């Protein structure tokens, strides 16, 4: 196909939950657009500054007048970004919708438990999983702190419209998790819409988004639970990222 200019804005907002496919997904928008796709690495890796104003927008977002001013605070933060993916974003969606009404919305779904099961080993442990201890000890070597945390919560509260939430429980989060993505496809109008399920790979992704299929690059599968793990034991191992970021190239 031709080449044509495309705007440095908002073009894809992905409603899909983490563990979804979403770095995936970043990747894969980044290779069809060549600017940046939103993610919570992003947020992890170079925009740390950003915790405390998604934390902020938050606390701010229960409530017009009053919208202006989030509005602004949201597209300044997405300023110079292509598409959105993951939390803290995902559940921003309908006001994305608003703020971008060009951009089309995406919803990465897949098997609840498998979803779970992949939520327990990287994001949110049990409490009395030993696992969680060696998180936290990862976290730490990347600066991440108990604000990084609250944010994961507080925008997992935020998706789920939930005012607390029983992070232990399981049964919790699968009917949340349900429910989510039932009210995603109940919200935006169908054209708007494109559902990704594991596996489908580029073309009901560029056709929705009418450019062509990258030539010769495979769509992306990277941030596995298998992976996250290395990656937690290696910065455990070494005390440091730039140790060992050569080790997860297309992750990190
Ligand atoms: N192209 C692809 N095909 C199949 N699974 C993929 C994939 N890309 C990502 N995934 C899976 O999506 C999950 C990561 O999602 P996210 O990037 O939103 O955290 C991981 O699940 P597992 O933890 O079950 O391996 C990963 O294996
Ligand atoms: O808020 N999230 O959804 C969300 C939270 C986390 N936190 C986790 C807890 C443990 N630590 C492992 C690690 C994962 C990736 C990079 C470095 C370290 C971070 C990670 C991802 C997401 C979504 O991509």
């Amino acid at each position: 196909g031709a080449m044509i200019e495309s705007s440095t804005t908002i073009q894809v907002i992905s409603a899909g939950l983490p563990r979804t496919g979403t770095k995936s997904l970043k990747n894969a928008l980044e290779i069809i657009y060549h600017k940046p796709c939103y993610h919570m690495f992003e947020i992890i890796f170079n925009k740390q500054s950003d915790i405390i104003k998604w934390q902020n927008l938050i606390h701010d977002s229960h409530m017009t007048t009053k919208t202006i001013a989030i509005y602004d605070k949201l597209k300044e933060l997405l300023d110079g970004y292509i598409a959105t993916t993951d939390l803290p974003t995902c559940g921003f969606y309908k006001d994305l919708m608003n703020i971008y009404p060009n951009a089309k919305v995406l919803l990465t779904i897949r098997d609840k438990y498998d979803w779970l099961h992949s939520l327990r080993k990287v994001v949110l442990p049990k409490s009395n999983d030993p696992w969680k201890l060696k998180i936290e000890e990862g976290d730490k070597v990347l600066g991440l702190n108990s604000d990084f945390y609250k944010l994961t919560e507080d925008s997992l509260k935020f998706a789920f419209q939930k005012d607390d939430l029983n992070f232990d429980d399981d049964q919790v989060l699968l009917e949340c998790y349900d429910e989510y993505n039932r009210l995603v496809q109940e919200t935006v109008p169908s054209d708007r819409l494109l559902v990704l399920r594991l596996g489908d790979g580029w073309e009901p992704l560029c056709k929705f988004l009418n450019v062509e299929i990258p030539n010769g690059i495979d769509y992306p599968c990277v941030n596995s639970h298998h992976q996250m793990t290395q990656l937690t034991e290696q910065l455990i191992k070494y005390k440091s990222l730039d140790a060992i970021i050569h080790m997860f190239p297309d992750l990190i």
